[PDB]
């Protein structure tokens, strides 16, 4: 289910691997900002949803540098997994850049990605 | 620096070690909400800052399923580790639960933590 | 172009006037949470957006209290209006319950709405 | 106890009159961003709070245009009135810049602030 390849609608590229633990582990690629290749990723997710039709909540972390740039920021993606024909994993995420005490006010960026496979 | 114990604002302990890697790992103890115990924890944080004054990116996340208890959710804190005077680690985050699709639009939650030794 | 009755994702219904003076005002009706019937807005916008063809900003805020209930929230929308042939004003919001301070670490949800004519 | 002048962590003012129907009326004046001298600020709050410890929710919008200045933005803060010996409004606010619909995925800063009379 949550394991392959999947892509958001700005078209980048989320591969990912659902572990038995509840540990995500895979690779990002992002298709705008400052970014270049294939970054790793690390996240977890519930393991044993609730048998209700209700999603599976996840979510994953992607530190912006790789062996080609850094960017000196990170990205996390809270969501959650819906299964099926149409299966999604929606998401909103909150962008923060490493910044000095004074511009911290402007730091963190928010907002909503969907991906599909 | 990262590795240690951390505190927040509500009592919660987190505690990590910052790997060479850009890997973090640990564990989360939450103060408040559905937990009781300890819940893994993973996450990723820039291995080479700038040293222009600026802070270190990161961040993590927790499923908050472990062997005994699951609220079926998952909280992604997205922040800075800013080396002042002080040790310092100011977070936003967010919070999504597992919801059937009629309830998504009130699936997550936004705060903010910080975090001292 | 801001003027007029657009409709969310939800089914939502905002209904509003741009003023002159980058005033917003109008109605909300929500198809979803604790409410019946409209709800007084207001708001503000840029009453002279950048002329490369970027959006306008705007804003509002609804408390969901009137004289049929009282849900002791508020939501503000924060985002940018769009023209053309599929007008669009694409926000981010967040809602605030009232609570105790034990329990401000969840009052408050966040998500995005997509409103068109 | 809404009405006054209110002081945050940045050093921002927010002069703000709290109406009877619900109306949050006033200005803001910040000591950071592109902005200069006071702005024409909106909003509402529940003008009929829970009276069992809870806060108040309130909202309100500020688009940073003004005589001197236009930074095409526009802020939203959401939060809560706690009233009592030290007075309190806690708020996350969301920013939002017009962009073109290629940077709009980085249009929307998210931040807290923490006003005190
Ligand atoms: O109730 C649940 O669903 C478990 C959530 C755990 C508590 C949240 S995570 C964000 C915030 N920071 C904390 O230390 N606790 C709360
Ligand atoms: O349940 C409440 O506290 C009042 C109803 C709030 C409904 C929310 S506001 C954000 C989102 N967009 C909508 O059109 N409805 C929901
Ligand atoms: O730079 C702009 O686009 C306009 C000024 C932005 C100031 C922001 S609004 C959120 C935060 N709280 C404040 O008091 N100031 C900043
Ligand atoms: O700081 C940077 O510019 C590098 C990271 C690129 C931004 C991201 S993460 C959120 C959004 N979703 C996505 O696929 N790409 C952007």
């Amino acid at each position: 289910g949550i394991t392959g390849t999947w892509y958001n609608q700005l078209g980048s590229t989320f591969i990912v691997t659902a572990g038995a633990d509840g540990a995500l582990t895979g690779t990002y690629e992002s298709a705008v900002g400052n970014a270049e290749s294939r970054y790793v990723l690390t996240g977890r997710y519930d393991s044993a949803p609730a048998t209700d039709g209700s999603g599976t909540a996840l979510g994953w972390t992607v530190a912006f540098k790789n062996n080609y740039r850094n960017a000196h920021s990170a990205t996390t993606w809270s969501g959650q997994y819906v299964g099926g024909a149409e299966a999604r994993i929606n998401t909103q995420w909150l962008l923060t850049s490493g910044t000095t005490e004074a511009n911290a006010w402007k730091s963190t960026l928010v907002g909503h990605d969907t991906f599909t496979k």
